[PDB]
């Protein structure tokens, strides 16, 4: 009998005796909070109690690495999901609790997707608060309105309008456009970039709309607004479970409640209430039709979608793909249909999980409509299910903080070296913009750029004519 190293112990297996554990039940790292069943004991040395074998050596408990879907990390080592980083501290995972940058969306005709991940149904037909930060004790910055019409009980034509109040100025989505009633007092990081299917407002630093022309409306907020906005898409505080607060600061159990809390002109009625129907307009009493849309949505959750069905929960799209495809006399050409599937997609690829899923056969979308080579057009349009979503262009040639990595639609190929002309709808060199530059700053011609806004003393106020520029200085408001 050899002796063992220390501080392991050895094991004399005894035969004669009923029951014995020996290096079967050899406890690592790994099985530690588990339990053994040995056939036999197997005769060796183990370590002592209070320690692991780990690395044919016994460690202390707290010394064992932890595990993040089965690569080893040191403790010590943290790793970091989303905006929060879990470190590795005593064979545990000790992660940050911090709210992350989130994203309002209108889902659908009449659905709402909060910034802390609540899903309602709400078929206003008046004005209301989509998301604001004049709650309560208010700093007052920013105020996006939504209005819908048609969105009701015949939701086949419908239409929406966003109208967006931050800075003293007015900027309104409507029918496929962005109309600037009354410009920002600072444009200097507003830009409004159309960008495949999709319209990117940058509002500000911190706040953003992705728009993909139709009826996915989205709010892109930073961190720093957490519990400080209100409206429809809920107080941003990381709690699903009271998004439903109204504006009187009362949790309301029926979202219909909640929602008229939120009306904007008391001129128009509130919602009334109306129970729930598993099988809307064209599905109700069709057990036919039920089947077909719920295989025709079932996409969702299918082998291009497999990956990212983990990454973001699929089921709220599906609800919404469910409830509003129930409205199409044919679910080929159902815009509901494939504009909620594109809009879960897009989410997907902001998650690094970007997702073809569009045939021929289903929800088709071509660029050969606007590839004009042989007419005086030098411009290669390709479709691109992810595709950078600010580009630089004649009319946005700074580079962008752009609040999505990618978007989806038509994107401009140019030669080697060759900038898209957006306004001429081909590729010119980038010498050839109607560009100024001013403080490291290249804005397009028309653009006004505010240099050091808070200082009376510096203030300029900078245009680009063509390539000419000219500064101003400001005039103190009094
Ligand atoms: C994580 O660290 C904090 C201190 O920053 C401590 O209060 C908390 O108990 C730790 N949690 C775990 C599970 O180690
Ligand atoms: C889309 O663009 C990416 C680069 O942004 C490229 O790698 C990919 O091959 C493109 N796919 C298609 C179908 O154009
Ligand atoms: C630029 O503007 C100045 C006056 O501000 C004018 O004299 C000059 O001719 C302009 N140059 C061009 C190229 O337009
Ligand atoms: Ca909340
Ligand atoms: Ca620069």
């Amino acid at each position: 009998s050899l002796s063992c190293r220390p501080p392991m112990v050895k094991l004399v297996c005894p035969a004669d005796n009923l029951r014995a554990e020996g290096l079967e039940c050899t406890k690592t790292c790994q099985n530690y909070d588990l339990e053994c069943m040995s056939m036999g004991c197997v005769s060796g040395c183990l370590c002592p109690p209070g320690m692991v074998r780990h690395e044919n050596r016994c460690v202390a408990l707290e010394r064992c690495p932890c595990f993040h879907q089965g690569k080893e990390y040191a403790p010590g080592e943290t790793v970091k999901i989303g905006c929060n980083t879990c470190v590795c501290r005593d064979r545990k995972w000790n992660c940050t609790d911090h709210v992350c940058d989130a994203t309002c969306s209108t889902i659908g005709m009449a659905h709402y997707l909060t910034f802390d991940g609540l899903k309602y149904l709400f078929p206003g037909e008046c004005q209301y608060v989509l998301v604001q930060d004049y709650c309560g004790s208010n700093p007052g910055t920013f105020r996006i309105l939504v209005g819908n019409k048609g969105c009701s009980h015949p939701s086949v034509k419908c239409k929406k309008r966003v109208t967006i109040l931050v800075e003293g100025g007015e900027i309104e989505l409507f029918d496929g456009e962005v109309n600037v009633k009354r410009p920002m007092k600072d444009e200097t990081h507003f830009e409004v970039v159309e960008s495949g299917r999709y319209i990117i407002l940058l509002l500000g630093k911190a706040l953003s709309v992705v728009w993909d022309r139709h009826l996915s409306i989205s709010v892109v907020l930073k961190q720093t607004y957490q519990e400080k906005v209100c409206g429809l898409c809920g107080n941003f505080d990381g709690i699903q479970n009271n998004d439903l607060t109204s504006s009187n600061l009362q949790v309301e159990e029926d979202p219909v409640d909640f929602g008229n809390s939120w009306k904007v002109s008391s001129q128009c009625a509130d919602t009334r209430k109306v129970p729930l129907d598993s099988s809307p307009a064209t599905c109700h009493n069709n057990i036919m039709k039920q089947t077909m849309v719920d295989s025709s949505c079932r996409i969702l959750t299918s082998d291009v979608f497999q990956d990212c069905n983990k990454l973001v929960d699929p089921e709220p799209y599906l609800d919404v793909c469910i409830y509003d495809t129930c409205s199409c006399e044919s679910i080929g050409d159902c815009a509901a249909f494939c504009d909620t599937i594109a809009a879960y997609a897009h989410v997907c690829a902001q998650h690094g999980k970007v997702v073809t899923w569009r045939t021929a056969t289903l929800c088709p979308q071509s660029c050969e409509e606007r590839n004009l080579r042989e007419n005086g057009y030098e411009a290669e349009w390709r479709y691109n299910s992810c595709a950078p979503a600010c580009q630089v262009t004649c009319q946005h040639p700074e580079p962008l903080a752009c609040p999505v990595q990618c978007v989806e639609g038509c994107h401009a190929h140019c030669p080697p070296g060759k900038i898209l002309d957006e306004l001429l709808q081909t590729c010119v060199d980038p010498e050839d913009c109607p560009v100024c530059e001013v403080a490291g700053r290249r804005f397009a011609s028309g653009k006004k750029v505010t240099l050091n806004p808070s200082d009376p003393e510096h203030c300029q106020i900078c245009h680009c004519d063509v390539v000419n520029l000219t500064c101003e200085a400001c005039q103190e408001p009094g």
